[PDB]
């Protein structure tokens, strides 16, 4: 068997936008993101699926029986995101609080008790009792719950993404506005200050790469605003940035516990040896200037103070690789591995791709632990990994495979404090929309049931065990090949 | 939830041939399949794969660890099959018995005490005793025993397949010889009466008509003898009914306990509505021929009073269906659905085929149930049903599946009395070899270690429960094909 | 054999921007679409393909060596483009011209002899020299010219296409900006006036609809300027139609030969029979609104008395077609049929799918034929018909079937002129770059030599014999399928 | 371009009962194989495809087509046989001729005139009569004609092969007798007295490598007598033999012209370099053995002065390779690749795989040409290469890159005459019935019409111009793979 600590957590993610609609009443059209997925153009384009994130798997409402499967399947933590957009439907710009602006650059945000009661007065009361019964539940199950604050969706009255992806940047334009830093470390304090009793981590923000980069560079993601734009690309990360460091000083004002953050990662793996230096620029490009920011201050070629220590625990999203290519002094992505493979295909590695062309290969999770533990030898945490794989093909050994490697960074020292798996139930894959599943658990979107795929059995029993128990050890392999579509050649 | 009957049965089906050897001390080398699959020329001519019984899943040893799984597993019930030549590597041709043979009718077979005694005397002691040891050990469990009296192999004394294939009909010839009726009564008495106390019910023989047919017409199958001889096939089939009703009465002059047969089954499905008569035809070709003769006594035309009425109870095996189009007024299977699919390829019905190239077709299994008791009212076992699935990809569809159509079938009014999987754990798949792998348990055959596919924990959930559950109900579907393989159009 | 009259026309279209480019002295950097495919934000989004077309085919230096070989094939015809931005790089706003435009609607365009004068002056002499020489050469070896004014590309004082993307609308804005009808209608006027000598017939421009419908609604394909929004779709529409109108009267004002448009087709044909309504309702907005527009005058619900009868002849683009479900009142196109399948796919129907994802649907070609002639009775020439095939696998029988379907409407009364085949070699597929490969000759781009596909000689059999000759009829066929891929189920 | 010499010849070869049958009073049903394919357990077992050779191309009736199509596809020469069976219906044991023959030996025959005559007496006047009128109008084409005694079938009167099947080995027993030996020298001389005026060269016989491999040891390729006999597979072989050394001699007796052999060859190509040896001893085993037999006189470890010097050229078959690894001191055919790979497959070097699973490797052509040169130095003739495939998918690539192969032999000093494609049309390939398609021409079975693939088209290019022209060159080249099917993995 492959034995885990007694305190290592086995769990679940999941995102507030991503599954929480789809029962009565808990309809949310106040973001960006909503709009953005309603809006005709992008449908008509193929930008975004026509999928609907109301017709999705009703958490709001059957939160209990979510909880009830993760508590059968001896999940012992949960890290749910909250919608800043449930939470403040209406504008936050007058609440007061003093901060530090020197033209693009947020210093400081200091959120006084007066201006949280200020913001109590105009949060929507709903939505912030909603979570607490939630995630009480939750935590009445034996979850431990590190609350995320940031899923992608921003409250309307800070991003018309339609708006900006038509180039009228005059309105309100999310991450390209530095008041939007301000409103989220406001938004931070206050989350933290209503839930902190609830809370064992705070992430700050999920994934705030793909936030930039889909946002304004990959814009046939069909992400917001989608308004391809380099210099606004660079913009919003930097404000993701600052964001961050703002709202994990706003945070640490209410609570001193662990606040980090979640980031998307893959494993550059060099197509050739001769690839390795290109593969560490695109390790760097993608990875480290966003930590070497928020843990050691240096964004953009000078040191700031005001960045500089800002990150307690390290939250690793892995899914799988990005293999990598020199070309001259910079690289590219080597299409056909990695996230670059066609939907259920097969890359030259020989690994299998799941239905949303990504390649099996969980080696690449041990990389990126041993990595970022070697660079900042901060606590991380298995925040997501997971496939889409609608028929549990791939799933299980993909399941124990990742499990088996994050074992492997812990024998080597990296302090690994948890698996959390993307995700406990399908959900409303974004610009994808409901046809990527990734969850242990199947809903039906009909009848908001959720039902158990195998890989939710396995998981039970690396969850009760805390370990790959020998009975489904050989399940760290690769799916084999001959009865799983080829793909093309 | 589908529920069954508290005494309902689920378990599963082993051979001996298939599973025994592959433990030090286990080898059998006294078998018409053993000398067949190891001959050189059946192997350089592929009709065999080139894999050894020997190098098996070594249940002869270790079947207190397949049996430790079927507990964990929930599993109440198992038909396994003991060797006619482990016991009796020697003639028993000397061992004197009151036969009435009239040309080629054996009308009767009584075996004396007497006769017990000598073949007492006769026998292999380690094998029999080694056959308490593992039975008893099985019921121990809480584990119920269906005893198959044989299911192939034959002893090489009574079968020279290497012979007989190359012409030389006046060597042990098996089936063809009604002196292989005689014995195999005389084995059938002694096994009943050595082991009775352990034994809950008798199945006579396994897919006798896979026997005479792949034996004797199926030739490119790889079975022994491999001699096209459609001559021979009828004899030999009709060697196998007679063998069948003088085992009937062996055993019933020893134990009053059901005595039954187990059949390959497929669901004759017409291609088209003007093909309904000829699927009729196929039935009864190809299944009632050999139950009206064992039930009804009819044979060949006439009746027979030592025929009929020698069958307690029917073993189904049901894998696919075998698609039927009217040929004048023949018949003709149709290449492409049932069992004559691409191995993991998809039948022009949209289903997908296993690993074998087997179609994935669960309302079979209600087809066949209910044309069993419709014609004849005996009580039915499903005695096997499984998937040659190396990735465990469509297995928990399939398990699933089929046993919701027992569930139908049952819920008709079909005295179904329990559900058998093929298999526990993977097993030497005879002139396939290892390859084909159909157990619940992946087998490593080189450490012989059993591992638990996720169809295991699935099966494990409907055993315990008797039912399936909510949690897994959604698996009576058909595999999702995009993620398999589609193989040719 | 299918033979076709003596008259009929067998050859190839080509364009300017698509096949030009690639030898010494040939590049135009001078256009949107040169830019568009530059632009480093487009190429790292996969809006293009990075594929560039200074690298292409060479047709500027090669001209005579693709001549060589259409004779060699025994073409008659070839439809060959000009690039305004060539021959007009710098604006020409300057020269003066009676326009009458009220509003949005341009009524009228004339160009004076002084005004050609001015525009002579401003042309680029190399440029217009060169298409004399090479329509020359073209004419001299037999082949009847097809002049096509406009198929895409803008000069980039008309559009910057970048700027428009980016949202800035006040930049040149092509055909958002009427400005652009009126210097088309020069440019038109003034190709005509130089070259008209070489000109059996002339079309305005190549797939109008192309340029609208994917530069501002279907923004994923990545054309110029990807700015998402359907009211610039809509605005870009009508100044084509306008466009279409006063090139057609300018250039009428010169000479007297047939003047009509070539236009992309599918045919939309219906999922089941309850959506023929929602097929015509298809037909109707992506294909009868140009027409009734430039035939009828017909226009927004109003008749333009300047747009009525602004047509002589159709040019029929076909490569296949587009299924149809109603939805509500509305329609949409059902994917995995037409040009929604997967590449080297095969669709529902059992007909293989290019290297485009584009279905074998030979029938739509008749289809089409016989509904524009049923409409408006003017002669049609099929101006465009092929396939992406790097291997030459389907292109044989794509061909034949689909010259069959021609004989098929000419048969039946259509009268249609010729048949020029997309195209005689391959060439820069727009955003897809050149691996998109439609060439009866296959260029190797390294070396710009042609190469004959075997499809070329079966070209070469049909254009010399002016039929389908009996040793080529069976290619009147579907590919057979088992060969292919078959993509995913 | 890759120029031939002005003398080489390019051509096709075929079979008697390949081809021969199919129009009316052309039927033979005197042949071992016609039983053969005939027979129903044969057919119902699936050893054979139940395709009947009289349902075929219809050559014997439709002669003149053929050879007009050979004739305008620029052919310069035939392979083509006669069929024994027809010329001799009855037995020709009782013609008196001096055989030395010391048990299995037969070291000499000599047929004298006298016996001649006295076979003229017993042959079938209309057999030899109508291949007079074939090959008079073949030669009357300007088509040079090899002649080829022996390509499979025997007279029935020499071979039973269902009473072989079923081990009567007392039935005629084809070449497991001497006396087919004899029968087949006398034949071969009667043939070449009867219509060497017609004759170029002479091969005695076609692949009697398959005749012997494939009737008495890859017996699932349901050739006959399919008697899994491995002594019988020796004594078959050293029959062919002496077979081929009694007509050489025999035909040599009346003719002077240059008599040869036909034989199925592979490359042996080793899996690893450590394999080279393996790959040796399977060349030897597989190809030298006959030929230093009938070359060299050593057969069986002693030298025969009367087998010796029985060669005058080498009739190379080649399809593919075979991939050999080392299995101690012996070897073994590595699955996957060569003739071993998955019908419209890939292998594991990337190369596309026909509608039989031959995998795409021309290279192998040059080293098995160059291979048998160096050894022997006789004079070789390509008389077989081509490909099944329906779709003419691979064909074009298969043919020019094969005769890019021979040119290469060529410039290398290999004196190759020709290369003959097999086939110039479809036809009924042995146990595969008719769905195994070698045709440059595609064959209607229903009408019998020829069709012309492009292939054909690709195929008089080369020989018209006895080049590679320039045109067709890039079809030396791997068929990409994108579009054709990917089989498994
Ligand atoms: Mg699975
Ligand atoms: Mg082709």
């Amino acid at each position: 068997a492959v034995t885990f600590p007694k305190d290592f957590l086995f769990g679940w993610s999941q995102a507030g936008f991503q599954s929480e609609m789809g029962t009565p009443g808990s309809e949310d059209p106040n973001s960006d993101w909503y709009a953005w997925v309603h809006d005709r153009e992008n449908i008509a384009a193929g930008l975004v699926s026509g999928d609907f994130p109301e017709n999705g798997p009703g958490y709001w409402g059957n939160y209990r029986k979510f909880h009830d499967a993760a508590q059968a399947m001896g999940l012992t933590a949960a890290r749910i995101g909250v919608e800043w957009s449930r939470i403040f439907p209406r504008p936050t710009f007058d609440v007061k609080v003093d901060a530090e602006v020197k033209g693009d650059d947020v210093l400081s945000v200091y959120v006084s008790e007066g201006a949280l009661e200020q913001l109590d007065k105009m949060a929507n009361r709903d939505a912030i009792n909603h979570y607490r019964e939630m995630f009480s539940d939750l935590r009445s199950r034996g979850i431990t719950f590190i609350l995320n604050l940031y899923h992608w969706p921003l409250p309307l009255w800070l991003h018309d993404p339609i708006a900006i992806r038509r180039g009228n940047l005059s309105a309100p334009s999310g991450w390209l506005d530095v008041r939007t830093v301000i409103e989220f470390a406001k938004f931070s304090a206050y989350v933290a200050w209503k839930l902190d009793d609830l809370v064992y981590m705070y992430s700050t923000m999920n994934e705030p790469n793909v936030v930039w980069g889909l946002g304004y560079a990959a814009v046939k993601s069909g992400f917001p605003p989608g308004y391809l734009c380099l210099e606004c690309a660079g913009r919003a990360m930097k404000n993701l940035v600052q964001a961050h460091a703002r709202a994990y000083d706003a945070v640490k004002a209410i609570t001193k516990k662990p606040v980090g953050v979640i980031y998307a990662n893959s494993d550059f793996t060099p197509l050739t040896d001769a690839d390795r230096e290109a593969a560490e620029r695109a390790k760097f490009d993608n990875r480290w200037a966003f930590f070497d920011a928020v843990v050691r201050g240096q964004l953009g070629g000078s040191t700031r103070d005001d960045l500089k220590g800002r990150l307690d625990w390290i939250g690793v999203n892995y899914y799988t690789r990005q293999v990598v290519r020199a070309r001259g002094s910079g690289y590219e992505i080597v299409p056909g591995y990695g996230h670059g493979c066609e939907p259920n295909g097969v890359s030259p590695a020989g690994r299998p791709c799941s239905d949303f062309g990504w390649e099996f290969y969980p080696e690449g999770l041990y990389n990126v632990l041993k990595e970022y533990w070697d660079r900042y030898h901060l606590p991380l945490l298995v925040t997501e990994n997971g496939i889409a794989d609608e028929g549990d093909y791939q799933r299980p050994y993909y399941l124990v495979s990742h499990v088996y490697q994050v074992h492997r960074a812990l024998q080597d020292g990296v302090n690994v404090i948890g698996y959390l798996h993307w995700s406990l139930a399908d959900n409303y894959e974004w610009a994808s929309g409901f046809s990527k599943r990734f969850g242990l658990l199947m809903v039906d979107y009909s009848t908001k049931r959720l039902h158990w795929r195998p890989s939710a059995f396995i998981y039970r029993e690396i969850a009760k065990s805390r370990a790959i128990t020998d009975e489904i050890e050989h399940l760290n392999s690769v799916p084999p090949l001959r009865g799983l579509s080829p793909g093309h050649r």
